Parts: structure tokens; C-alpha cells; sequence
């Protein structure tokens, strides 16, 4: 094994190696709860049922879309700064806090708030990441996390949850 | 210093009187300032939506403002091609249109969608006196803008609004 | 004057025996006479539907269409390959269907999908006789399109449309 | 149950009044009829064409075919925004038209586009008729659908059929 | 051996009378031999431009000469469907059209701009009033042609044009 | 009328009531400048006249379609934060302090002078905008007030201040 | 020096056994000779073509030779993807193909389209037969290949080229 | 009148007047020749007609798109050499040796013999111009009717010379 | 029955005479059966390939291959259009080439590379000789065929196939 | 006549004070000066590179310089923004950049590679100062160009770069 | 280490001799060194511009800079191509170039016009004179790359910006 997980090789990208190990620590945490994210829209664009499920479907499909583009870009950071991003999904198992769902098929609004869940976990654990990376002086990791991880998990659970809305479509 | 004022018409080299040129002119004004209204209204809503079927709405309402946003800058250039002063700031769209205003805040979705029906309603119904008028005088493209765009669209757009309202079973 | 009867093949260098061409033109023409009505089913709800879920089910139903005249046309093809005679007029189409008619006017929603529904286990049902006979008199082209194409797609967009028949709450 | 009978307007906020909407409601079914027979035909003779001029002519028809597709999809769309019922079944179809049946088989190539030709001639009759007495109703929306979408597409369509069939030398 | 002669019409199958497709021939041939000089001569000043405007005029002339080409084939296609004969080398245009020779060498710049939109009057005068007759003739497609297109296009591509000539200060 | 405007509703986003409303606060201020700035965009793209008519005619509608879309992604920001977004143009006249242009067509240098106010509004409040909600905590409102609303209204006010440079064409 | 002589398979470790694989390997690669040389002789009459119906045709065998194209290419990559040398130089190819070569000059339009109707039966025949055998032996790719891309293919392709051979009136008596 | 047709201006494009006023000679006579050429090209589009009808609308059609572009490249030719092109069809006509066809329609056999004849026509000027410009040291024109204006005809005169072709269809 | 010999050219109107038509054709047909074979050797290699570098060259050899085949199209189609025969059976184009037979199986990764550069060298010096002759003989397009696509793509291929044998460290 | 000096800012319409620009646009034009030279390295390995990774490696660092030109546009036009002067001519650029010039032959593959990776580092050490110090003064635009392109961009570049250095066996 | 120096070049399979390689990599190293400047002329005007035609040049100066760009990169991989050693480094370039430096600072836009036009007329000269001798020394390829590529590029792009230095009236 050419390179333990949790350290960081000498990289010429002016970072010391005590900013780059914590920015790869940080990273990796909101790289396997998006992980998980990532796995419960496909799972709830495949057990979606309903009078709103054609909806419902592509809304998943199209945020689970843009949660794999966050995982490449997140992963992609910890190389770039020297570290080893977390890969096969055992791994990502024993770091995440985003709790397992049923294996089975839950009601709805259930899928719905669990999604929402899932958000929020990574956002509060993203507005916190971001202040102690730039605080280590790791500008290009903050701006990651705000422009892209943050920005994007706060707009998609504002689609997922006007959808728990009570409200009458019908007069 | 004022190039030129609201409510006239310029000499222009288009083949018809002043007299048809600012009466068109008029008529494509208050079709504008509505329309600008109905735009506003559409994203209003787009933004605003919540409840079960939000993505279908928010993109349907979504579809029908870039529509509309279409008709506003066709008929605008309209009114510049006859030698008039479009509709410019939407403090004068409020003067000039009779769409009322919505509530500041968010209402009931049927009330959304029934306020976008009596939208265009007003609006069509303006647009089959214009296009009427307007022909009369002579102005066969206003006519043709009328009825093939702003009619027509505003017609299919009303379609799948109404359809929304229907309340009937989904499951059996 | 006629220069092809149907339900008959002609003479063809495509490496198949006439007996297999007939009898495969006989089956892909019962599925494309009732492929032919299903289309048929998607459009009209596509243009009849109502509610709530309007604009989904809309493009829903237009999407199944879509893929549903592609079948049409590959199937019917399929049957010139085979020197046949493809069903052509919808009155010819009527007499070789077994998807019964629908009422003339507006159904309810669920009765709409529950009609696609039986008319998608109806081909499919056919599908897998067809596919395996065709297999076992050599037409391997006829039945892989059978399989991949009409069963796969029909089973995918029956999924799709009983989904939305499942009576389940939307919100807590 | 059905919830809204064939042949029926609902009451519809697009402007005009039930008469005139029911009016083209009923002249545009008869359009939408003949024009799914038409449609059928193109797509009949592009699988069935045969002879020297195959692949030209197997295009020409299919582009044909797309460009009916959608004047029936326009067609029918404007029925529903009338607050009419589209027809739907290929069965009310041929209750409805008046484009006669062809043979099941294959017809000589010259005759399958002169019974295009009829096809289109008829559609053609039926539309300026219509358009005239849309008009005098009031309902400009229908009118101009069926001049500048309806009547025109049949008009080039018929131009390009026809002149296949100009028997003239091609070498000297 | 020709086996037609420029102003006639042949029999053809598209619901009009001999008398009117002559007529709508000979309005549609005098539109498009103007719009063929109209194209020409936003080719020669795209080309011969220059000045501190140079590109953002050669691109607008060769965005509206565009616009004109696409015009002259549906024009021309028009003439063909309706069973005449559309006109052909520019030496027969210059036999029609009434839209003024300019000099063979480079005009100033705003003479290029004024001799442009005295060729667009003439189309548009031409167009009001072809589009009334033939519309009297019951020519339905052809009225909508040269409203919805001719006029229409000419309409804009002046108002673009005459912007231009406008003298007025650009910076304080 | 289910939700005020001016309010704020609960909402699972990982923020704070206070922190939400005060950011929707001020992007309704930013919101109700851009909207009359796109009109003022349109306005002059079919107003124009002159020598450099179709130049102008183009740069304009550049600029309003961009302005249009700040417009959708700040109103969805409000959305985002369970706030309510400034919808009718009557009501983005009592909040705007953008002023009303002459209802008819002003000199072309004229039309130039009134955009660039109007960016300077826009830049102006963004400044303290963007620094006021960070301070509060919502690092997404301050990326897209730098990012997005700054720095195209930045780009766009060169492009219409350089048309106004009284300078020699030819020699 | 050779690093792997045609007609054999590496140790591969795609889940099928050497026989099966040497098998599959020795169909696909006739069905690829015979490929290759209706490939060219599409290419060949796409450029000899004349008469009334020129463009029509040049069009049309030009369709046809991309698909021919492509199958070539997914069928060579099947022998390789079995661990097997797919047939390389066209002097190789003339060794190993059943398609009889044309005249070097230009023929008869009937008689061109005739050929081509020839070397689809010839490709057809080989197809069920190989399809049926790589499917007994195990080889499911290789089968699905065979008839889903080729046989189809060569099938629609017959259709279209026969229906021009037909001598029917295209103008009324 | 700023410009007289005929002539050239002083342009910094480094080849002498003498030669510059050689090669818009050359190209404008091949301008005039090609925009008979692509009127010819689109009266037969449009009055085509018989069994082989689609067919040759879509090849004429396909051929005057690609004059059109020759015409237009020709045309700049002419202006970057400092010359004027040739402008109104009323002029065309005068320099033109392309001969005119009858107002009316023709036998489709005679359209395409016509094209022909404009095609060998254009050719063999083209041959004696690129001679004639690369003598003078315009390399820019010789590519420009060789690479160009000679290879589009003879490829288009291959296609419409193939359709004269009195070969058998069926057996 | 043979309508047109190989080695010959018919009468035809491209205005080249007989004999320079002929000498061109017989050129052109020596570089057409040379890239025949190379295109099957960049072919043969994009399959056969193995190695660390294996992607890159797959992708290499593929991105020349499909240049080298659109080479012999359009010079087979100026074969055609100076009124000769393209060579068309790979048999005959054995008959012709002088580029030499490769081993039936796999070769190491630097011989497959070192004989396409010794092809493309082949092809260089014929089309440096071609280029002079046919241009001596006044046909002026061969000549820029040869140069500015043949010449010119053979020339830059060798370069990218070249740079891949130069043995030189990668890593420090 | 030079109507503005390099070096200075003129009054400007951006909120920011003329204090804040000079100084933004100093420390933009150092950027600028070492990402020209950047841009230029990344073309010159594009076509000197050679080896047995020619083609990956060619195509990576054409990949590299496209992303640099676009950073160079950027920045050019941020400084301009701010109301500065842009560094032009290459001639000025080289007495404001501090990346050394290297050989002007060929170098070693690994020299290439090491060479880049000093010229990110050089970038990255004055864009993480730059970025503080534009913040201080109130320029966010400036920071957010700084840190979001410039920064992100040429860490992942470094990243790409480096791992080619790497010896690491490939092959079992 | 160097592992081949500028202004040599290496044996190379490419069908011309050493001498006649060498000789062609130092015409297109000169050309390649003036419009490695041009492509920076072009870029630093398109960011300095200003004035009541800013939109229009700042586009148009665009256009010219990217087909400087992709000129540049043909150029130098030519050099390459030919066993050569591309100019890299702009010091270098510095050294070649016989293309003045222009002012740090903005000059007024006549003055930049007035540059460029004297850097294509440079350009062209050397264009013509290489053109002819590496024709002479049997280069087809390089001679035709600098006549179709640079030459007429720069000949175009000359008579653009050519045109808008002509002072002539543009109004009335
Ligand atoms: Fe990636
Ligand atoms: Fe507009
Ligand atoms: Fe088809
Ligand atoms: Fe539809
Ligand atoms: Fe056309
Ligand atoms: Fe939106
Ligand atoms: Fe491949
Ligand atoms: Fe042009
Ligand atoms: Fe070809
Ligand atoms: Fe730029
Ligand atoms: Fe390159
Ligand atoms: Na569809
Ligand atoms: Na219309
Ligand atoms: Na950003």
C-alpha cells in the first residue's frame, strides 16, 4: 500500500502539510455523508410511487445528478491536495453520519423528509468546514465547499421541501 | 432633454399613415403594459409555489413567463417598427395596464392559477377588439402579430393553467 | 390493381424460408395492429387529460407515445424485411386488434391509466408467444426485436403509468 | 363514468363564447379526422413503396408524415383549449372522416400518390371552408391555424406529391 | 421544347381555381423579383461597406440579406405550388421588378441605408396590397404568406435600417 | 394569504430564523434595483437610435438577459431561505431606489449615464450586503452576492462606460 | 517476431472457456472477412454509380457502408475483447472471405445491387448458423452481437437495396 | 460616388495596384459567371419536376448553398484586393458570358445540360485566372479559385453529369 | 457485362482533356490503393494494440484512421469526376499498392508503429511526384488535393505516430 | 499618443475607490504577467513533447493552456473593470514576470513537467497573498476571481502535472 | 539537459531532405515569432478599447485574435512536423520577431488600428517571399499551409480593420 489514507504527500501547491491534512479530514467527511446523499435520491428516483411519481422521479434523478458532480469535485479536492479520498463504500459506512434507511420502501413523505435530513446534516457540518478551511488559509477548499456544496444542497432542499407543503391545489 | 415623447408616432418610412401607425401604437401598448404584468405574475408564482405537485408547477409557470417575455419583446419592436415609444419602466406599465396587483404575499395555489386565468382572459379579450380595429385601419402585420402570437399563446398557456384547477380522482 | 396482397410474402433474398416469413409477418402485424391502438391510447390522453397532475401526465403520455410510434415504424418495417405487407389504414388496424375500444368522450384519470395499462399486458402477453415461436422457426432478427425492443419498452412504460395508480399519502 | 361527453364544450375562460367554440370544436374533429387517415397513408405507402425511386420516395413520405403528426397534435391541442374532446380511438375516426379506405395490399406506385393527392385535395376544401366560417364566429386563434399551418403544409405537401407524377423524359 | 410557358398555370390539385392561381402568380412574381433585387442589393453593400461602423453593418445586412433569400424560395415555392412558374435569371427579374438600379460603384454610407429602405416602401406598398386582392380571390395561403412573412420581415428590417440614419449625439 | 411577505416561515436549511430573515431582507432591497435595472436594459434596447443602433441594440439585450437571470437566482434565494420574493412590479416600485426614467426616449448618452447609475446603486449596496449577511453566518448569500450579482454588474458597467468615452474613430 | 499468431486466444479473463472462445473467435472473424469486403463493395458502387437515380443511390450505399463500418469495427473488437486476432490487412481478408470479388470496372446498376443483394444472403446464412453454434458453446456476447447487430443490419439493408430492383410503373399509363 | 467600379484603392494587403487590379478583373467576371450559376441552380430547384422529382430538388438545392458561399467568398476576395464586386444582377448581366434560358420551364434533361455548360464555362476561366493571378504573385487568389471555385464546380458538374447517364435501373 | 473499363476515362465535362485526365486518374489510383492499405493497417493496430499505453494509441490510431478514410473517398470521388474508375474490391487494390503485406497476427507495439511510418513515408514521396506531374499537365485541382489534404494529413500523422517511438526518460 | 499611462486607473463608475483599484490591479497585473508566461510554457510542451506518452500528454497540456488563456481573458478584463491598463505586448510582460525563462530547445519530459509545477507554485504564492490583501481593501470581486478561477484552477492543473512525475510500476 | 537544440532539426520520416527542412523551420520560426505578437496585439486592443464603437471592436478584435491563435498552433506544429524546434518562450519570440513593440499604455484607436494593419502588411511580405521559396526547395506542404492559412487569413483580416479607419459620413 503506496499511500495510507489520512496523509498527504509533499505537494508543491503552497499549502502547508498541517493546512492539507485538515482540509482532506474536512473534505472527506462531506465527501461520504454526500455519498450516502447521493445513494438515497437513486433510491427513492427507483422506489418513488404515487399520482405525482413521473415528477417526483425526475426531480430525484435530476438532484441525485448534481450530488455526483459534487462527490467528483469534492474527491478530486482531497487529491489535489495530496490526501487519499475516501473510496469504496465500506469506507464511506465508517465515516458518515447520515443514518441507513429501511432496505424496503417507506412512505413518501417520509422519503421526502429523510432527504431533507440527509441536507441539513451536510450543510450545518458545511458551514463549519468552510470557516476552519479558510481559517487555515485554504482559500480554493472554502470556495469549494460555499460556492458548490453549500449553494447546491441549500437549493435542493428548498425543491424537496415546498413538496411537504399541506396546502389544497384544488379549490 | 426629451428626443421623443410617449404617446407619438415618428415619419417613418413604413408604408402606412400616421393616423393607423399611432392608433396601433395604442392598442399595442395596453396589450404591452397587461403582458408585462402577466410576465411578472408567472415568475411571481414560479418562485413562489409550494405543495405536493411544486416541480411540475414551478416548471410549467416557468415555461409560460419565457413565453410571454417573447410576446413583450415582439410586440415592443412592434411599436418601434410603426415609428412609437414602447412601454419602458414598469412604473408606467402600472399606469397604463388594468391586470390588477396580486397580494404581496403568498396565496392559496388555486388562487395563483385562477389570477393567471383572469390575466389572460382581460388580455384576449383586448386582443380580438385590437386585432378587429387595428385591421380595419389597414395595419394587416399588427393584426397578424396579434392573433398568430398573442392570441394564440395566450390561449394554449390559459389551457394548461384551467386544466389544474379540475378537481377530479387520480387513484381509484 | 394490386401488385401485393396482404398476408402475403414475396420471393426475398433474406435467408429465411417463406413458411417462417409468413408466419412471422402474421404475428409482427397482430403486434403492430395493436401497438397501431395503443399509440393511439397515449395521444388521446395526452390531449384529454385533467387535475391536478396535468402537465406530468401530459408529458408522460407524449413521451410513451413517442416511443410507441418508433416501435410502429420498426416493426412495420420489420415486416417489409420479411417481404410482407405492414397494416396500413387504422380501419384495417381495427379489424385485426384485440384492444377493445374506448368511450368516445372524457374518462376518468385512474380508468385512462388503468386502460394503458391493460392494453401494454395485452401486447406483452403476446410478446413472449410471438418472440418464442418466431425463435423456434429460425426468425432470430424477429425475435430479438420482439424481446429488446417491443417487450422491454412496454414493460418499462407500464411501470411508469401503474406507479401513479398506487393510493398513497403525498404529505405527512 | 364518463365525465365529459364527445361533442360538448365546457364553460372555458378563453374569450369567446360557447357557440363559436363549440362551432370549431366541430369543424377542427372533421380536420383532425381526415388528417389521421392522411397521416396513416404517408406512413402506409413510405413502408410499402417500392421500384426505382424506393429510398426517394420512402423519405419524402416519412417527411411528410412528421410534418401531419404534428398539424394533429396542434389540431387536437386547439379542440381541448376550445374546451371541445379531441377524437381520439382510430375507430370514432373512421366514424368521422370522410378520406376513403385504400387497399390492404400494395397499390402500383403512381396510385398511391394520386390517392395522397385526393387525400390533401379534400382536406384542402374542407379548411378554406372552415377558416371562412371560423372567422365569421370570431374565433381568429382557429382561423389562422388552419390558413397558415393547416392549408399551407397541404398545399406545399400536395405540390411535391404531384410532381412525381409529371410524366417527362430525364435523359436525352 | 418547353414544356411550360412563364404566366401560365397548369391544372393542380390544390383546391383553388385556374383564375385565382394566375392572379396570386402574378402578385407573388412581382414581390419576388423586388425581393431578389432587395437580396442583391444587401449582398453589394455587406460587401462594399466601410466607415467606423464597418462590422456591425456588414453583419446587420448580411443577417437581413439572409432573412431575404429565405424568402424568395418559399415566395418562389409558392408560385410552383400554386401550379406556375416562378421567375428565374436575374436578367428576367430585371424585367419585373420596379425597385430602382443603384450605381455600379460605392455610395456613401447613409445612401447605401436610404436606397435600402426605399426598396422595402415599394415591397411593403406591393404587399398591403397583394395581400387584400388575393385574399378577395379566396387565396387564403397566399394572404397569410405575404402578411405573415413578406410584411412582416420587410417591416422590421426597415425600422432596423432607418434606426441608423438617425443623426444624434452618442457621447456627452 | 398563507405566508406574509416580509416573514420568514420554519424551514431546513441548517440557519437561523434571524439570519434568514435579515438576508432576505436584503436581497429583496438587491432584487427590486435589479428588476427595474433589466426593464431599464429593455427599455433602451428597443429605444435606441443612431449610428451604432444594432451595436448598442445587441450589447443591451446582452446585459438584460443576463440581468434576468440574477433576477430568477436571487428571488430563488429568497425562496431558498422560507422568505417571499418581490413579485408584482407595483410592489418593486415602493421598494426600489432606482429612479423612474422619462416615459419617453431620452438623448443615447443619456440612456449610458442612467445605467451606470443604476449599477452604482446595485454595487453599492451589494458591498454592505454581501459583508452584513457573512457577518450573520450565511456564507451562500454573500457567494452569490460577490459572485454573481458584484462581479456581473461589475463586468456590464465597464462594457456601458466604455461607449461613453469621447474619443477619435478615424484619423 | 510475432507476439500472438492468428487463429489463437491469450488467458483471458472474461469468464468463457479457450474453446469457447477460439470458437467464437474463428466465426467472428469470416463474418468479419465477408464484412470487410461488403464494406468496400458499398464504397465501390457508392462512387461507380450513374444513371437517372445518382444521387438517390449515392446516398444510400453510403448509408449502408457506415453501418457496414461500424459493424466491422464492434465485431474486430469482439475478437479481440475473446483474446483472438481479428483479420487486419484486406490481402489477409481475400484468403479467409466466401464474397466473390466483382469485375475491377464498372457494371450494370441492376447488377451492382444484385451483388450486394448476394453478399447480405451470403452474410445472413453464416450469421444464423454462427449465432445458433456461439450460443450452444456458451458465448451469450458473442450470440446477442451476431444477431442483434449484424443480422438485423444486414437484414434491413437487403430491404431497402431489393426494393429498388423492382421494375414497376412509376408514372400513370 | 466614393468608389468607381473598376478600380482599386491603396491597401495595405502588400501586392501591387497593377496586380490588384488584375485579380478583381479576373474574380469579377467568375463572380458574375457564379451568381448566374446559383440563379440557375435555384430555378430548377423550384421548377423541377418528374419521376425523380425530390431528388434533384434536394441536389440543386445542396448546390446553390455551396455557390452562395463561393459567391460571398469571391465577393470579399474582390474587397480585400481593395476592389469593388460586382453588385446589382442588372450589372451581373452585363459582364456575364453566361447565356440566358428561356423564362419558362424547360425539359429536365436541357436544366442539367445548362448547368453543365455554366460549369465548363466557369472551369475554364478558372484555369486561365489562378494561371494568370500566381504570374502576377497573388497566391491568395490562385488558392483561392483552386482549392475553391475550381474544385466545387468539378465536383458539382461529376454530380449532375452522372444524372444524363442512359444506363438501365432494374434488370 | 462491364459499361466502363478499369484504366480508362469517358468523355466528360470537367475541361481537362482526355490524356491529362487519364495520366491523373492513374495517379490517383496508385495513392488510392496505398491509403486503402494504411487505413487497414490504422485499423489493424487501433484492434491489435496492447500495452501501458494502450488507450492513447487505440484512440490515436482510431482519430488517423477515420482521417485517412475520408481521404479516400474524396479521392476516389476525383477519380469519378475526371471520368475514371476508383479502384474498388480490396483484391485490386492488392494488385496495385506497393505498401507491403504486415504478419497475419501481432506484432510488437514498436514494429506496428515503425510500418505505418514507413507507409505514410511511401505515400509522401508518390504524392510529392504526383503533385509536380499532374500539375505540369495543367490539372490544377489534382494538384491541390495532393498537397492540401493528402500531402498535408500524411505529413502530420507521421509526426504524432513518430514522436511515440523516441526512447526518452518520463520521470526523473 | 497614449491617452492613458499603464500603471494608472482612471476615474471609474465601479464603487470601489481609486485607492483600492491601483492597487487590485497592480497585483492583477502580476498574475496576469506569470500566467501569460504560463499559457506559453503549457504550447511550447504541446508541440515539443515527446515519448512514449506523446499523445496523453500533448492533449493534457493543450487541455492546461486552453483553461490559462481563459484566466488570461479574465483577469485582463477584471483589471480593465477596475479601470486600469492590461498588460499587453509579450515584451512587457517579460519585465513584470518572475517565472524563469527556460531552454529555448527541447528539454527532458520530466524537466517540462517540473517546470510547469514552479510556475504553479509561483502563481499560487502570489494569488493566496493577493487574495488577502485585495479582501482588506474591499475589492470582493477581485478576491472571488482570485481565489475562485485563478487559485482553484492551477491547484488542480498542479495536481494533473505532478502525478506524471510519479515513477510507479504500470504493468504486472 | 537539452535533447535537441533550437534551429536544428532531427532525422525525420517525412520525404525531404535535411537541408530543405531546415530551411523551411526557419521561415515559419519568423512567422510564427510576428504573429505570436500579432495574437497579443489583437487581445491587448480587444481589453483597451473604448469609445461609441467599443461592442462592435471588441468583438470584431476577438474574432481576429482567436484565428491568430489557431494560425499560431498550425505554424508551430508544422516547424514540428518538419523534425523542427517551435519558437516557445515570448523572450524568445522577442528575439525573432521584427514586429515593433507597441506603447505600455492605451493609445487612441485610429493609432491601434493603424498597428495592426502595419503588423498583417509585415506578416504578408514574409508570407509571399517564403511561400515562393519553400516552394522552390520542393516544401508542397509548408508553402501550401502559408498561402491558404496565413496569407489569406491575414489578407482578410487586414480588410476588415482596414474599413473602419475610412473616414466618410454615416448619417445624412
Ligand atoms: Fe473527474
Ligand atoms: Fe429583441
Ligand atoms: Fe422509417
Ligand atoms: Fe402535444
Ligand atoms: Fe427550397
Ligand atoms: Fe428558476
Ligand atoms: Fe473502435
Ligand atoms: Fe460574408
Ligand atoms: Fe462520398
Ligand atoms: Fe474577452
Ligand atoms: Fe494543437
Ligand atoms: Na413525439
Ligand atoms: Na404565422
Ligand atoms: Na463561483
Amino acid at each position: 500500500t503506496i499511500q495510507e489514507f489520512g496523509t498527504v504527500k509533499q505537494f508543491p501547491v503552497a499549502l502547508t502539510m498541517d493546512t492539507r491534512l485538515y482540509s482532506c479530514q474536512r473534505l472527506n467527511k462531506v465527501l461520504a455523508d454526500t455519498r450516502i446523499l447521493h445513494d438515497l435520491y437513486k433510491k427513492y428516483h427507483w422506489l418513488m410511487r404515487g399520482a405525482t411519481f413521473y415528477q417526483l422521479h425526475l426531480l430525484l434523478d435530476k438532484h441525485a445528478g448534481e450530488q455526483l458532480e459534487l462527490i467528483d469535485t469534492v474527491a478530486e479536492r482531497v487529491q489535489t491536495l495530496g490526501g487519499v479520498a475516501v473510496g469504496d463504500p465500506r469506507h464511506v459506512a465508517e465515516i458518515t453520519t447520515v443514518p441507513r434507511p429501511p432496505d424496503g420502501v417507506e412512505e413518501v413523505p417520509s422519503m421526502l423528509s429523510r432527504l431533507l435530513e440527509a441536507h441539513e446534516l451536510i450543510l450545518t457540518e458545511c458551514h463549519d468546514a468552510a470557516a476552519r478551511t479558510q481559517e487555515y488559509g485554504d482559500d480554493g477548499t472554502n470556495d469549494l465547499l460555499v460556492s458548490e456544496v453549500l449553494r447546491t444542497n441549500e437549493l435542493q432542499a428548498w425543491f424537496v421541501a415546498e413538496h411537504l407543503v399541506d396546502t389544497p391545489l384544488v379549490h
